[PDB]
């Protein structure tokens, strides 16, 4: 089998991606939010907390001839940006793209955090990191890929994340006319449960590579491009009148300015992440200061390579018995 689904950037910025997903019988369309940072399908639900439902979607297990409750089982998560969400479980058919789960742990919120009402667009999450992280108790479950990959015609999927422009997650295959040139395979480390790699090096617009190891995960659910702070130092460097600034949390910019591209390495391959690709736009409406998409992961413990790198790239998810990722040029 194989699925293919289109994700649509929620906002003018590219803040996060949402993927259409059907849930239960019939189908229930729920905009997810496919993150490769975590393991919980979540979703807003019948039993969110009514003063934190704010226009999403929700899902109705009473409504689901196939949902049943997963007697017991309780999650709680929270996320690298404070956000937070909790509830129970059901189990139910889940569908992405034509591909089809049956008895795919749903999570259903009984709680979530102010982040989470205030995103409209976002009907909850589904976790595509190893299933090492599923927060489900006392019963970890699985995830959408983990459940699906026995019956994938390959056991992969791809991000192909759109710059201002939908763009593609598949399962099962790589569409070779989705990307140019030749995919380049890195290793994984699966110890911390993450897409975790090692770029190779980087460059600043058109100055020379710098060969240096950055040890980081690829994570489709983080905006920005977060790296060590000598590198994230020395882009900003190039711009005239960026700052770090402590009020704002982070590199400001003019919004006059004409920004840098930014390279990353993968083995002795090369992603471009073109200057307008870093610019995140005025910091507070009408402020000519910019905030910018590559930031310092020093107050944060890992380095990740969030959607300002990914949409530079055709991303492939390789859940083989050893997984690796591979990176294309687009």
């Amino acid at each position: 089998s194989t699925g293919s689904a289109t994700t649509t950037p929620i906002d003018s910025l590219d803040d996060a991606y949402i993927t259409p997903v059907q849930i239960g019988t019939p189908a229930q369309t729920l905009n997810l939010d496919f993150d490769t940072g975590s393991s919980d399908l979540w979703v807003f639900s019948s039993e969110t907390t009514a003063s934190e439902v704010d226009g999403q979607t929700i899902y109705t297990p009473s409504k689901s001839t196939t949902a049943k409750l997963l007697s017991g089982a309780t999650w709680s998560i929270s996320y690298g940006d404070g956000s937070s969400s909790s509830g129970d479980v059901y189990t139910d058919t889940v569908s992405v793209g034509g591909l089809t789960v049956t008895g795919q742990a749903v999570e259903s919120a009984k709680k979530v955090s102010s982040s989470f009402t205030e995103d409209s667009t976002i009907d909850g999450l589904l976790g595509l990191a190893f299933s090492t992280l599923n927060t489900v108790s006392p019963t970890q479950q699985k995830t959408f890929f983990d459940n699906a990959k026995a019956s994938l015609d390959s056991p992969v999927f791809t991000a192909d994340l759109g710059y201002h422009a939908p763009g593609t997650y598949n399962f099962g295959f790589i569409d070779t006319t989705a990307y140019t040139g030749s995919i380049t395979y890195t290793a994984v480390s699966t110890k911390q449960g993450f897409w975790e790699w090692t770029s190779t090096g980087y460059a600043v617009g058109s100055g020379t590579f710098k060969s240096t190891s950055i040890d980081g995960i690829a994570d489709t659910g983080t905006t920005l491009l977060y790296l060590p702070a000598t590198v994230v130092s020395a882009y900003w460097a190039q711009v005239s009148g960026a700052k770090s600034s402590s009020s704002v949390g982070g590199y400001v910019f003019p919004c006059s300015a004409t920004l840098p591209s930014f390279t990353f390495g993968v083995g002795s391959a090369r992603i471009v992440i073109p200057g307008d690709y870093i610019d995140f736009g005025p910091i507070s409406t009408g402020s000519s200061s910019c905030f910018g998409g590559i930031q310092s992961s020093a107050g944060i413990g890992i380095n990740i390579f969030g959607d300002v790198a990914l949409k530079a790239a055709f991303v492939v998810f390789n859940g083989a018995t050893t997984p690796t990722l591979g990176f294309a040029s687009k």
